[PDB]
């Protein structure tokens, strides 16, 4: 136990601030930094044992290698709270790291190294290196769609992709979807995986947008990021990602180009006036026209009108304006370009001067009206099941609930808004549940189980 | 258009304006203050007044109320309605700089039009919006802002929060002579600083309840219009440019602080105020997360801070101070001593010591209008002193309990003098000094009190069980 080491405040700062990122404790050595001396190199780990976060420093003064582990917090708060300018000197004692500097001495506590969890090597599958801001534009693009503790893990991260020259990602919850390519300037094996929610924002966090290459390897359960001193590793989620091109409007025939700004600027005020719930707003868009309107329970009402760039057919269309504005934030250019086909169908939007990014939103159609998926929901369905769903399906139609049934499968295609804008990969099965429970079904009794059971 | 009572609908209806945003928005922000919350759905509202030439913002939560004077430099039409005050807000600072908004009603709805933007907002009477009780001030001056916000700067921290003695979470505002005085405490440390404001004043001593506080900090603006200030026997008002601001006092026996502070400090040190947090503060990382102990070794022109921790953890600083006197130990709650040098914000720190067992005042070494006072920490049980000795009111059955009982509660660190109907408790081991003694003690009294015999180790351990 004689690791030991100088160095300025200054050189310490960034590197223990960047490896506390992977840091409620979850387990006490996971509150506690990985400390190596080998060589000149002070290497800093921090992890959660889904990620780890590794951090090297050249040290100039004199040193003996060893390694160790300490609370993380604690040794950041201390180095962070001594003068700008101020040196420090560490050393370990016993079971105990004593921190120096000036006249100020600390004793902390220490886990074993060999107690720290390593991350079992792998092999990276694919290898490549690319501008900082393109990887922080890839993930700033799509961040936001992403799903938030849903059951469905593969949503509550993101999708990389590599194809031909492209490094692309893809982000949805079910409701709205974010997809992003940007060229890398070289061939890549065509590639998939998913990086966890975490695991992106510690990718985001390690990014200063310098000019200095990031370095990315991608294994089959992996992925490892290298920029400057700092090393980002990862697991990768498991599970089927869906496809962005199916959620893609198959083929827009009107299109529509506003400024960002005032399209934006214009939902929000609207929605200050829509339901609080459902966030529903309409839009009427006419010769070079947009007319954005919302109400509420209370009646009161908002409108809005836009000159903007429109030659096609006029057509009323209504959205959550929550994912709307999401997007034209998430753009932040000049123009935007909404990509429509009809009420009913999935809408697209671009940013009107590039490609590269795209987004897809639901539409709100305005006895009960079908709201359509953002993605049909396909479940496997027993004979019991099937018959059960085939019995009811007439009275689930008058509630909003359209379906098909294959042979062993059924296929969710649209329910009713108060479904839809919740988890139906929790709420259908659920429903199949306690309809195979029935002998006689009526839209009524259906109905009160829903809004009683589903909410 | 012909019906009579229709007619006197309309004419009750009439209210119309139109102002720039940037006329509407500082006043909106302001009377939105004393609001998400469902309390009432009219105190969700403003209430919108234009008479004469003005146009008069209303928001109130029954405790307070800011109202704010707008002057109408474009046509406009008497009347008042109530509207959501978020939703109004939420769309005048919404729509463009420089925007142009006009305002007016149709029914039992308020209009809101800025260029191609048309808004449509619900109402309720105005006659049903409330209006604070009339009042009659018993105390008038006008003060600079810069003053009211320095004697409320100084001391706020210190004021309780969601304490059961309601008169603790406010602030007292005091006027002695020509002073105006303000004073905070949790019972636990207490803070107090007083301005001369150039006039003699009657003498009076009120309450400010903390949200009329907050608001009273919020309407200072850094320019140079004075401060009027109103003080009644149960409201008290403040008046700043364009606008008013009354709020209701907090009743109570609020502490005093001349009973607070040290009766006499024999020793005194001084130190750069900044070396002094910094060091503080790098020690408190290593201190115990609940009771946040802090040693001082004092001794000739030096100061070494320590802390430790359950985990064995321990931080040293060493700093050079002025002090000449015996050497001296000290414990204090890092926190406290942290949150009054941050509230100081000067070069040099006064700090009067007596010795443990008594209370430490701290001030500005160059300045005395401000003072700080926080108990010391001692580390039988030791006895921690009680920032404000507790006077409970006993009965004759707790009084017995309480004097067979008195040698076994000293053994656990419980120091208490007792007068004919009254018990005044001075000390308490530590764990419970840290928390509401008002609440407690009268629990552990009424236990006492229906108990044969006194052991201590029985009693700590029954304290340990039911009172944390």
């Amino acid at each position: 136990h004689m690791m030991k080491f100088t160095v300025e405040r200054e050189h310490l700062l960034k590197p223990l601030q960047q490896v506390s990122g992977p840091l409620r404790p979850t387990l006490p050595i996971l509150g506690n930094l990985l400390l190596q001396v080998a060589d000149g190199t002070l290497s800093l780990t921090g992890t959660d044992l889904e990620m780890e976060m590794v951090a090297r420093v050249a040290l100039v003064q004199p040193h003996e290698p060893g390694a160790t582990t300490v609370p993380a917090r604690k040794f950041f708060d201390i180095c962070r709270g001594l003068p700008e300018g101020a040196e420090i000197a560490v050393q370990l004692e016993g079971e105990r790291m004593l921190v120096r500097s000036g006249r100020s001495r600390f004793s902390l506590s220490t886990l074993p190294a060999a107690d720290f969890p390593n991350l079992d090597d792998w092999q990276s599958e694919v290898e490549f290196t690319l501008p900082q801001a393109t990887m922080k534009r890839l993930i700033e693009a799509t961040q936001f769609s992403m799903a938030h503790q849903d059951v469905r893990y593969y949503l509550n991260g993101m999708l990389f992709e590599t194809e031909g020259e492209e490094l692309r990602t893809v982000a949805t919850d079910g409701h709205r979807l974010a997809v992003c390519s940007m060229p890398i300037g070289q061939s890549l094996p065509s590639h998939s995986v998913i990086v966890p929610r975490k695991g992106v924002i510690e990718l985001m966090r390690m990014l200063d947008g310098g000019d200095n290459p990031l370095r990315v390897q991608i294994g089959s359960n992996n992925i490892r990021a290298h920029v400057g001193d700092f090393i980002f590793t990862s697991k990768l989620v498991d599970g089927r990602f869906p496809d962005y091109r199916r959620v893609l409007p198959k083929n827009p025939d009107k299109h529509l180009e506003a400024g960002c700004d005032l399209l934006k600027q214009a939902f929000a005020r609207a929605a200050i006036l829509s339901n609080e719930k459902f966030r529903g707003v309409r839009l009427y868009v006419s010769e070079n026209q947009l007319k954005i309107t919302a109400n509420n329970p209370e009646q009161e009402e908002a409108e809005e009108i836009l000159d903007v760039t429109y030659s096609g057919a006029e057509m009323e269309i209504g959205f959550n304006v929550s994912y709307v504005l999401d997007v034209l934030n998430a753009l932040k250019c000049e123009n935007v370009r909404m990509m429509l086909t009809d009420s009913v169908s999935s809408v697209q939007i671009e940013d009107a001067a590039s490609q590269s990014a795209a987004y897809v939103v639901m539409p709100m159609r305005l006895p009960v009206c079908a709201q359509p998926l953002l993605i049909p929901l396909r479940l496997k369905v027993s004979a019991e099941e099937k018959s059960a769903l085939e019995k009811a399906q007439s009275a689930l139609a008058e509630l909003g609930i359209d379906f098909q049934s294959d042979a062993q499968h059924v296929t969710i295609r649209a329910v009713p808004l108060p479904l839809r804008q919740q988890n139906l990969q929790i709420l259908i099965p659920e429903l199949i549940g306690y309809l195979a429970k029935q002998s006689v079904f009526e839209p009524g009794n259906i109905a009160q189980w829903i809004a009683r059971n589903l909410m």
